[PDB]
């Protein structure tokens, strides 16, 4: 591939994360370029490289960009560096307190835009969640982790393994509650089985405090029982972009949103 780089052109400076497959470092590439670096802790090599095999085919400003690879053990996947790390940490940290609806709606729209690309390219994420969204300067968000947590997963997908772009739309509705509670785990107080039993019976999370009903109505569309009645990402993107003129032209900031 043209993606391949020499091992000595990489310097891993700061560990950012660790996990059951390996780790993520902040580093440099060709002594000039800030980069995120992912390692395979010697998962199968074929298994771990599938992510970059995908990120080679998908280019878009709201998807984290692959830069380079090292395809022999030890493996290295090199992408653009996102300075604020996961959206989940972002919302839960010192910035969460300063975010209001216009910022969060904007981030949602950026994500929707990324997912609209995925929709058009005919892929399926299957783990779309705030913990898998990355954030950079000036509130840029990007879809990441193209490598199942029940609370984020559509019923048909969790029960019958029917994973589609429509089950990603379902996750997006959950991710909207994460944006509007600023990182809270969805379905507060409920364990997995209780979530699954309840969602099947037609339970849906209620409108989060200070969140406008019009936004909770959007979540509710993403959580329709019939996958094909859920809106497209193109639709969601357009709605979120237009939100403050078309839907809440008289919105006022509150204490939290
Ligand atoms: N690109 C990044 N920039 C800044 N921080 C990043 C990341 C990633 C990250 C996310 N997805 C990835 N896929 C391949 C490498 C890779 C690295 N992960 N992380 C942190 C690791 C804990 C969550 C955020």
């Amino acid at each position: 591939d043209a993606w391949e780089i020499p091992r000595e052109s990489l310097r891993l400076e700061v560990k950012l994360g660790q996990g059951c497959f390996g780790e993520v470092w902040m580093g440099t590439w060709n002594g000039t370029t800030r980069v995120a670096i992912k390692t395979l802790k010697p998962m199968s090599p074929e298994a771990f490289l599938q992510e970059a095999q995908v990120m080679k085919k998908l280019r878009h400003e709201k998807l984290v960009q692959l830069y380079a690879v090292v395809s022999e053990e030890p493996i290295y996947i090199v992408t653009e560096y996102m300075s604020k790390g996961s959206l989940l940490d972002f919302l839960k940290g010192e910035m969460g307190k300063y975010l209001r609806l216009p910022q969060l709606v904007d981030m949602a729209a950026q994500i929707a835009s990324g997912m609209a690309y995925v929709e058009r390219m005919n892929y399926v994420h299957r783990d779309l969640r705030a913990a898998n969204i990355l954030v950079g300067e000036n509130l840029v968000c990007k879809v990441a982790d193209f490598g199942f947590p029940i609370k984020w997963t559509a019923p048909e997908a969790a029960l019958y393994g029917r994973f589609t772009i429509k089950s990603d739309v379902w996750s997006f509705g959950i991710l909207l509650t994460e944006l509007t509670t600023k990182g809270r785990v969805p379905y507060p107080g409920m364990v997995n089985r209780e979530v699954l039993d309840q969602v099947e019976r037609g339970y849906r999370m209620p409108c989060p405090p200070e969140c406008p009903e019009s936004l909770h109505d959007l979540m509710c569309q993403c959580w329709r029982k019939d996958p094909e009645e859920r809106p497209t990402f193109e639709y969601l993107q357009a709605f979120l972009e237009d939100y403050f003129t078309s839907t809440e032209p008289q919105y006022q900031p509150g204490e939290n949103l």
